[PDB]
């Protein structure tokens, strides 16, 4: 098994996002999940985010139903500005504002999550988490794919998988995913639509020598729906006791949401001799996205719309059934190249083998945006009291009316004009140095990350050159018994783009997480089992003004303490299983506003289980009947904990049936069912005018042959 590559089993031993070297997740030190084409290629997920729900640590209905976005919260933190913090073969997809880029699972190697500070190797971070995609890379036998879905809400996705060499050695061989997929939202007038395809090349001029180029050009006229709904309405009962239906939407008929993505790079490797091996991963890309859109904001009733006109002029016992609503016109566009150069030293001194780890990470990135917001009474109130019991079974809601975006008035609305500048470049070390059953991990990295915003219209241009530094230690205890002690120390660090009062850009918050486990990795069988539980900590994070001046003030800080276990395993030929547990206690151990508060949209627990059997014997040979099921605990639906979202389980099963007894082995015919229970939750909310419907009962019938 290699890091890039496939696994056999849903059970991975080998990854490379933890210590940029090829290693056994159990000698591994820190807490790193691999997800499976396998285990994709299960529940057709939709992006790379719904393929993580049996991942513990991880939350993804962050926005209910809506996939504009593999935005995630790991470990109870995430990127701040709604931004992502993904990576797509060791280097990182940076976007910045509506500007964040994804790839479809289908054109995916492998998914990979590692929980915790994870800037010794990659730069600035979120404090713990980081998702690295695997692009899909040549395979060694020929690959010839064509798949077909079909699924409620008129889902149609056709797509391919090609592979081949062009010479008998193998020297040069490729790799041509791609897919057209279509449908309709959860929510009523809202559309889908991808056009996705991933051109791939390899060169090996012998067998020490690999260079695959490898590239991904997607395009997305209508991204769908990205709006949010009252906790009235949803979590909390309108006043009339009734909820709006679960497909209900509060935008305008004529809401438009799009994105392109061009990217063209490489990752390469090259071995020397018997102690020096140089890898180098490079990625150029521009991404552009585009939108008109109508959000909503809370019920009239609700405090953010104190200073609204339309809402003060309802009877003051109407002002909680009616819906305040804004708009955003925006046109970003991005460039972010970004290489990564390391050399891998193998040598020893007396019984202490050695893998040193030298490298330097480099990359820069500008955004250009022009946008346009909808402030207060900027658009037409909506009267929720409608929904009923007509739009809830005897049909849905209908789509609300068009809207201007076009005539911009300079009462309701202004422009946004924004030049964001990133660059970041650092250098790094690490050692395996494994020493008779006592791999011992250590290393750290510098980093210059300089920044430097433009703001048109008030013609501003702050500017930020932060320089940090960073290191983890850690060890892992081999036990030939299969099972791998291990315990570790991590930091990570993430400037702000906010300004002070002082006109000045605030220093960076920072990471520090304190962590021990266990990882029973057998070589005998296919199954791997890890249990950790950590201590993690965000510094210097920013919190609202002691004083009360519109300028927030850094200083707070943040506690992050859990535990976290998952499973994977191949228990028979016709037995597969996965499951985890997470449990997750967030808090303000400082701050102006909130202490001792939860963060909102993260659970306390988590917990997910998923197994699937396929008979190779009885009449029902080729056969495999999967479920599982993934729960989510109550969360807080805002920073003052003002409500809390309800706990839900959703349910998933699966059946496929091989092919072959038809002349095509190989192939198979899959039937995909989520929230099995057609139920109704609230995925959760980030705010009290933000909560998300979560994703209504779907069901998907996939072919998928193979020549």
């Amino acid at each position: 098994e290699s890091a890039w590559g496939p696994a056999a089993t849903i059970a991975a031993r080998q990854s490379a996002t933890g210590t940029k070297t090829d290693t056994p997740i159990q000698k591994v030190p820190q807490s790193i999940s691999v997800v499976t084409a396998e285990e994709m290629a299960l529940h057709q997920p939709k992006s790379v985010k719904e393929a993580l729900s049996y991942t513990p640590g991880v939350s993804v209905g962050t926005r209910g139903a809506s996939n504009t976005y593999d935005h995630l919260i790991i470990r109870g933190f995430a990127a701040e500005g709604q931004s992502q913090n993904n990576y797509l073969n060791g280097l990182k997809l940076q976007g910045n504002f509506y500007n964040d880029a994804v790839i479809d699972p289908y054109m995916l190697e492998r998914a990979e999550i590692m929980r915790g500070p994870v800037s010794v190797l990659y730069g600035k971070s979120s404090p713990g988490g980081l998702l690295n995609m695997v692009s899909k890379r040549p395979t060694t036998e020929p690959l010839k794919e064509v798949q077909f879905k079909a699924g409620t809400d008129s889902l149609f996705q056709t797509g391919f998988d090609f592979s081949d060499s062009l010479d008998d050695d193998g020297v040069y061989s490729y790799r041509l995913t791609g897919l057209a997929r279509s449908a309709n939202a959860q929510q009523k007038g809202s559309e889908e639509q991808r056009y996705a395809i991933a051109p791939a090349f390899t060169w090996r001029p012998d067998d020490k020598t690999n260079f695959t180029f490898l590239s991904y050009f997607q395009n997305e006229p209508e991204t769908g729906y990205y709006g949010w709904l009252p906790k009235e309405g949803t979590v909390e009962p309108l006043p009339n006791g009734k909820r709006l239906p679960t497909d209900f939407n509060e935008g305008a008929k004529n809401n438009t949401y799009s994105r392109n993505e061009k990217m063209v790079g490489y990752s390469f490797d090259h071995e020397f001799n018997d102690t020096f091996t140089v890898r180098q991963n490079l990625r150029f890309a521009e991404n552009k996205t585009s939108q008109n859109s109508v959000y909503g904001y809370g019920v009239c009733s609700d405090p953010a719309n104190a200073y609204s006109k339309q809402c003060a002029a309802l009877a003051p016992a109407d002002k909680g059934h009616y819906l305040a609503r804004k708009y955003v016109v925006d046109d970003e566009k991005l460039q972010n190249f970004s290489v990564d150069t390391q050399l891998q030293s193998k040598f020893a001194t007396g019984d202490i083998d050695h893998t040193l780890l030298t490298g330097v990470d480099f990359m820069r990135m500008r955004n250009d945006i022009n946008a346009w917001f909808g402030y207060d009474d900027s658009v037409p109130l909506l009267n929720l009291y409608n929904p009923s019991s007509h739009h809830h079974h005897h049909h849905g809601s209908s789509v609300n009316t068009d809207f201007d975006f076009n005539a911009k008035d300079p009462a309701n609305s202004g422009p946004y004009r924004i030049l964001n500048k990133q660059k970041q470049t650092g250098v790094y070390v690490q050692d395996q140095a494994q020493w008779d059953k006592v791999l011992v991990t250590l290393g750290g990295r510098y980093d210059w990350a300089d920044q430097e915003s433009l703001n048109r219209v008030a013609g501003t241009t702050d500017k930020r050159d932060d320089k940090q530094f960073t290191w983890r230690g850690g060890v892992n205890y081999l036990f030939d018994n299969g099972v791998t002690p291990y315990f570790s120390y991590s930091e990570s660090f993430e400037p702000s783009s906010q300004v002070g009062k002082d006109g000045n850009i605030f220093a960076p918050s920072k990471g520090k997480q304190y962590e021990v486990g266990v990882k029973y990795v057998p070589e005998d069988r296919p199954i791997v089992v890890t249990g950790a539980v950590y201590n993690l900590t965000k510094t210097n994070n920013l919190m609202a003004d002691p004083e009360g001046s519109f300028f927030s003030v850094e200083g707070g800080e943040i506690r992050a303490r859990g535990v976290e276990i998952e499973a994977k395993a191949a228990l028979s030929a016709s037995v597969n299983v996965v499951g985890s547990y997470t449990y997750t206690d967030a808090e303000y151990t400082t701050d102006t506003t909130y202490k001792g508060n939860t963060p909102a949209q993260v659970p306390k627990h988590m917990a997910s289980l998923w197994a699937d059997y396929t008979f190779f014997d009885g009449p029902l040979s080729g056969l495999t009947l999967g479920t599982g099921g993934r729960y989510t605990g109550s969360s807080y639906g805002d920073p003052a904990n003002s409500f809390k979202v309800g706990s839900y389980t959703v349910v998933d099963a699966l059946v496929r049936y091989d092919l072959a007894r038809v002349g095509m082995a190989g192939s198979n015919v899959a039937l995909h069912v989520n929230n099995l229970f057609d139920r109704e939750y609230v995925a959760s909310c980030f705010n009290t005018y933000g909560c998300f419907w979560g994703a209504e009962r779907q069901v998907v019938a996939t072919a998928t042959f193979r020549f």
